[PDB]
């Protein structure tokens, strides 16, 4: 869809994740390919599948993030499994067809919420008629100036101009309606009344198929957890045969959904693992064949962190920001201050369990947890959060190991 | 349907399949038999079963690409099960039945796919008479001259003529339609409404049940992971237990479609194992018989390996070729760049994992990682992969072992 | 149904099966006992129920095809069902009630087929009307002289006759149609259109039950693999428990099917086993005394191998020959040829596994790949199988044991 | 609703079971009870419940036959499941409330039958009104005397009486049919339609259920399998279980069949058991209430077998000599060659494994195997099975032992 070229994209997905930069361009020869393909003729098109992606790397760093921003990019459905979740199925549990199916009952929700978009201005433009037509009984059979029903626009228009806000005097109009009611609702009765009408059936619900097998996006998290490992065997065949039951997704098949029937032979898979237990190699050759592309993630640094805090759109510190504004109240980071925030969760991970950027939500949340509370009775001050302000609310909770497994 | 003689067979298969023409015969003698059969008598007609096939062979060295390319050659409906699914049906698993279902619902998702393009032409060719009438009215009582309405094929050829691009104008037509919805969009609405009126749907999907009952191809995988071994017991009897279920399958039987009710009598089935544990042998006795035909699959040399590159149609590196042009960059791959390609996949096969000509994908891609994100910005050079790059770019990752394990 | 004595009986099945004359009998009496129920009074219709029978012998010596062959020769709904298919069920797994139910869906998929046998030529006769109708416009108001619709059989003959083969004049016709077509279409789409209305429902479905209830009969395949034996405890009454449930179906009860209520009262039951490890005896008392008639069928010998290979019907050597001729090449066998194909089959049994006559299938198949390939370039030739040809083929396959575990 | 004395109703299962009279005067007090309550008041009718009976003996002695005789003879719904069943639901197994909704389901195939059988008569009584109407379409306007409708009964009659056999006469009557179907034809349609329209639906399904709260008697099999023993631990609480299980269909509750709400507060319910392993008072406490009769029947004698194979109505031995006699052969048993018959079961019994009367079934068969083939062309003849006959068909059987487990 997009006609972004790779190094666009990859900007692109530059303002929500930091570092990581090779993953990035993995991520963004994908999404280019499919691009790519429907440049091709007839033979070539069925011939040419996606370049499936095996993202390596620790918890935390932006593996799911980089596939959600691109997914969120292309306007693709996403569908985010944890491969585990099938390990069961032995005994029982949900068939892996769900993926395809999640990723079309979302990819649904997607053309729905979508169309409501477009249509959320049509029921307030030749729907919004509805109550001006019992506000001024149109004329019996209007003559025909291609102006005399833009004549009012006069009286009409005083009608419409008056309707700015003023409301709560009830009418009725029209399994039309007829019935008589208010405007806080004849007016909303509307809204959803004239909407149906621009909305059809077997073009929307048809669409999220074209979708899914098209730009569909399924993100297997944690494939290494169902790999073989020589501890045991009877739980490895468990494992070996989710590899099996994937198999089909990414060769290429066809499932069925309560929306119709999807193709699996585009759909853009990316799969993710830490593999510090089990090698990509330990995936079973025909998984390995279609996971042509291999890309590693670093672990991130403290700086990573700094930069995590404050550059990426809508970043958790501007998120706070804009939270703490609603309150009228104005809160600013000094740099220190912001140095020392990510100085703590590199602290944590360290001395406790590295769970990555994950740290920085939670140490950030209590280190505010005073102001978020306080917030109403603050309103029109200037707080500052400064070095000073971050050690006198995590240094203690930093320093005590057993505490930070509970609090931090 | 086909009417190619088996050496007729071989010779397309040799189009898209390196080497292995012993099972390419194989699966050539089956495909004439189908016809062989419908030229007897009655009588003869029900004695006559298919000849299953039993490939042997190592993994990747082309056993599904031939079976998928035969289906493909008599667009027949084609479905590849991994026998090990079922291991795990005696604490709960998909039924042996949902084989002959699977067959079916992508036999459906088949014949309608191919429904829509006899409907894509006349589809479109009776939707213009549609917009047309709205465009130039036609007269009250048409003259009947069958020629007195080619007429305006003079003002009517001027907008049929005018409709080979310039459209996109706001129009109204006709549960038909009524609504005034735009010629862009009455066009696309058209193509719907008269497609779908042109389409028989009850033989429709009669029409599925006659492929999958008629030319169904099942490639059952890895079989010789449900023989039994000397190793434990009771996953002997529910391996075992899985040919039992599959017997009927093959053997002759009804299974219930939600589409209809189908026949498996008819249906050939290709099985395929690597047979280091087991041996074919070991297939339970009732399923030896129905699987009449064994062929071996030699394993790729290198030089197998350098004609699986560029020797089939839409080879990986002619598919590269045609994606990059897409760039409007110039791909060339010289003989010994190729030979160096080829060389470094048996390299990492050697070394690590052999997963047969799937590992010519991995360092293909591996190889091109550069070029294809750097494209955009390459546009209008030629570039060439020879052997200097080839070795630049893959040497290094090659010679280290643990590396290969993960990124090749 | 049939009238046929047990002699006849036997001798029709003679026809299939090469010796077993016991079990030939067995089956028979059977057979002939629901003749000779019906030639009963009230009460004693309600009390004489199916003698069961216990078929014991060694695998692919006609066990199956005795009973297969029986209910074909008595048009009777047939179902085989592996009795280990349900060992699992203590742990998930088919029901034994859909045994009643297959018993039924093929008893209907049967019903259904041939009405399509008695409406085959109603579409062609008081139906092929429909495009007369169209060709000569009938008079307003036929006359009336039962002759003078007969009349035309003149123009009207000319239409008729013409029709031999002579079409693709595209015309119209009448939810009746109405809808203007070909004739390689409208009177085709004439052939089930005018078919549906002599077969209605309630009587085609209802009567499968019919035939379930009165004719059906069901071949429990390995039920000496749900006898106790003494190497475990659990597994036991997971088996023992099998016979439990299959308990109602053989002593009479009612099942559920979506075609209506089925009774099992009368279906008749052949069940099979081999009896090496288990004996008849350690069946289930209430399963022995439902299973009164035991009979034996012996190993086959090279001699029995021969004539299976010639004697039966549509014999495999028979089919051969049938299946070349489509090629038009005239294949023959000479008498040493067979008795070596025999040979090498009973050898291969000998020397690995016996597989009793299912061997000679695939020693056969092997023996003909070649020919069967080159077929087609050898038409109008005369190619005779004989001792030498027979030799140069199979004795290298079956001398090489290792190898006949694999080809063979 | 049977009016019948518990003295009359063993008189009655006298006819069909030889001996074990204590356990047919406790099934007789039993039925005569559902008569003893309705003849209660109000308040004691909700009291009284039945007097469920648990029943101790070896195997194939009469359990079962007396408690479908005992069904059979009030007209009542039986079901017989074995306890067992329900072991295996601990990981998945039929639930318990299935007994209730089978006896429904056969009670049903039940009272429908039994609806064809007074819709047989008035069904083609009305049914030839039709047939006849089209034979001598009745005047415009019938003249009210009653009588003169019954006028052909003249030109009528004849219709009618050369209707009593001399038929298959093409004709045309009426969703009604309209349709010109031949008259043996339109005669079988109307078998249908008439009696259809003279089955009350609704009343029908409503019967059923009537029948299984007032008069159903569910029979579970081997109960004593299903108590505690101290053999394991985990079998126990299964096992157990599967009591706890029944305990709310004994005790009085409800349960949702397909056809509607069912209260088991009346079923009368026979257990079984053999009981040599446990003891009856290790049922649950709650059931051993629930099971306030105990009969124990005694083994079977030779002198119960000689009678049993003779006494009987429709006796096996009756039913063998009406099944030859459809072949038109007299056979006859002398008293000698009974008491033999019998003498070999009973010795089969002691030899081998004892199976209680059902040995009889098996040695009978064994013993006419011959006959029984020959019948045909034995017709006109007087077979008589005297000691000698018996004796040279079956002593070399029964002395040899291991032959015995496989053939009687
Ligand atoms: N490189 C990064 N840039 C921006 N945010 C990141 C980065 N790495 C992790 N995060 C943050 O940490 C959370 C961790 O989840 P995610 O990024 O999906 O990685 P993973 O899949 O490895 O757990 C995300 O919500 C994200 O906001
Ligand atoms: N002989 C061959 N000729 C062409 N391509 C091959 C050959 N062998 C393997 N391949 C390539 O490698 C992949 C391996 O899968 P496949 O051919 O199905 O074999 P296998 O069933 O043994 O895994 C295929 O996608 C195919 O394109
Ligand atoms: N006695 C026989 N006469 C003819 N064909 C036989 C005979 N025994 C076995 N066969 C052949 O071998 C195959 C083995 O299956 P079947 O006859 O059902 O026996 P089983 O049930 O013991 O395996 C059948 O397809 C049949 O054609
Ligand atoms: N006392 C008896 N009188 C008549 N027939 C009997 C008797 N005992 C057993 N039988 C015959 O043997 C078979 C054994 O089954 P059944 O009578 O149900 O007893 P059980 O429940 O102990 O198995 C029955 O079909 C029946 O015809």
């Amino acid at each position: 869809h997009s006609e972004m070229t790779p190094r666009e994209i990859v900007s692109e997905l530059d303002k929500h994740i930091i570092g990581q930069d090779n993953a990035k361009r993995s991520v963004a020869i994908a999404l280019r390919n499919r691009w790519r393909r429907m440049q091709l003729n007839e033979e070539l098109r069925h011939e040419v599948t996606p370049k499936n992606i095996l993202m390596i790397g620790p918890t935390g760093v932006g593996k799911t993030e980089i596939a959600r921003r691109l997914a969120k990019l292309a306007n693709a459905p996403f569908i985010k499994v944890e491969a585990t979740k099938f390990t069961e199925v032995g005994y029982v549990g949900k068939e892996v067809d769900s993926i395809i199916r999640d990723l079309t009952d979302a990819a649904v929700k997607m053309v729905r919420v979508q169309a409501i978009e477009k249509n959320r201005y049509r029921a307030e433009e030749l729907a919004e008629e509805r109550i001006l037509d019992v506000l001024i009984p149109p004329a019996k059979n209007n003559w025909g100036q291609t102006e005399q029903q833009q004549e009012p626009s006069a009286a009409r228009q005083a009608f419409r101009k008056k309707l700015r806000e003023g409301q709560l005097d009830d009418k009725e109009i029209e399994k039309q309606k007829a019935r008589k009611l208010k405007i806080k609702d004849a007016m909303k009765l509307l809204i959803e009344e004239e909407a149906a009408k621009l909305v059809n059936p077997e073009e929307l619900k048809q669409d999220a198929i074209d979708a899914v097998e098209q730009h569909g996006i399924v993100f297997i998290d944690e494939i290494d957890k169902i790999c073989k490992r020589g501890e045991s065997s009877g739980p490895d065949v468990s494992r070996e045969g989710v590899q099996r039951d994937l198999l089909p997704l990414v060769e290429g098949c066809t499932v069925s959904t309560k929306h119709g029937m999807v193709k699996t032979d585009h759909i853009l898979f990316i799969a993710s693992g830490a593999f510090q237990i089990a090698k990509p190699s330990d995936l079973i050759p025909e998984l390995q064949g279609r996971l042509p592309i291999r890309v590693e993630l670093q672990a991130l640094t403290t700086s990573d962190f700094e930069r995590i805090l404050t550059e990426p759109n809508a970043s958790i510190t501007v998120q706070y920001k804009a939270l703490m504004a609603t309150e009228g109240v104005n809160i600013e980071f000094t740099d220190s201050g912001i140095k020392r925030i990510a100085e703590a969760a590199w602290q944590v991970n360290e001395s406790t369990e590295n769970i990555g950027a994950r740290r920085l939500h939670t140490v950030l949340e209590r280190l505010m947890e005073e102001i978020s509370y306080d917030a109403s009775d603050l309103s029109g001050q200037n707080i500052t959060i400064d070095a000073d302000y971050v050690s006198k609310h995590l240094d203690a909770l930093v320093a005590d190991e057993d505490l930070s497994r509970f609090i931090l």
